[PDB]
């Protein structure tokens, strides 16, 4: 394990930070912390951290507290050994279609949902722990667009709500080694045969 050769190193920052499409913000192991750009309560109107353009990647960086609204994902994107220390009002957002993968990492400390899909899009989480959430994955409420969600080497403890829910009969989850400790319920969807394993 090469820890990054920013580790020990804090980044403070005052506003969103824009990663272009094609690009790739490699941290490093640096800790970032956001002023100005909310508290990481559940206020709907923080900004979030990091922008990904479409075609945009992410990786090795830690976020601190405040989370603030996490991680703006546009679509065609890899986020990649990003540790939340204390998820804001969500961890990452889905905002426009495309595939997007969030592996390896993890997430503690979410008052609601940790990701949040937005629009029609492939979402993959792998490799990843997360804990004391709400929700893991959020679809859009009320909305019936499909979203198609993977769960691959996922290790949950302490999901308030429930692992992943979606107000969307189209939309399906697929899952393979799930790991899920003190969860009041696993999948609000509208229908269990939504769910399936792989
Ligand atoms: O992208 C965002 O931050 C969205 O946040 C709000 O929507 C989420 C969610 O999609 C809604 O269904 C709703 O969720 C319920 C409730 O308000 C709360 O989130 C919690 O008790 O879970 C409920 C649920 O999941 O059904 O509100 C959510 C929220 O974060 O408050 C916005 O309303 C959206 O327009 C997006 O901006
Ligand atoms: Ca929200
Ligand atoms: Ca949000
Ligand atoms: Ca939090
Ligand atoms: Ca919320």
């Amino acid at each position: 394990h090469h820890v990054g050769t920013n580790t020990g190193g804090v980044l403070v920052i005052t506003d969103t930070i824009i990663v272009k499409s094609g690009q790739t913000y490699d941290g490093k192991g640096i800790k970032i912390i956001a002023q100005g750009m909310g508290d990481g309560s559940q206020s709907q109107n923080q900004k979030p951290i990091f922008k990904l353009e479409k075609g945009a990647n992410l990786k090795n960086v830690i976020i601190g507290a405040p989370g603030c609204d996490g991680i703006h994902c546009y679509g065609d994107n890899v986020v990649e050994n990003v540790v939340w220390e204390d998820v804001g009002e969500d961890a990452l957002t889905v905002k426009s279609e495309g595939v997007v993968e969030v592996i390896g990492g993890s997430a503690k400390e979410a008052a609601d949902a940790v990701f949040q899909l937005n629009a029609p899009c492939t979402f993959k989480v792998k490799n990843f722990t997360a804990t004391n959430i709400g929700k893991l994955v959020r679809q859009n409420g009320n909305t019936t667009f499909k979203v198609v969600i993977y769960l691959e080497d996922v290790t949950l403890n302490n999901v308030k709500s429930c692992v992943a829910k979606s107000d969307s009969p189209v939309s399906e989850l697929w899952y393979h080694n799930l790991n899920v400790n003190n969860c009041k319920t696993l999948f609000e969807f509208p229908s269990q045969s939504q769910i399936h394993q792989y």
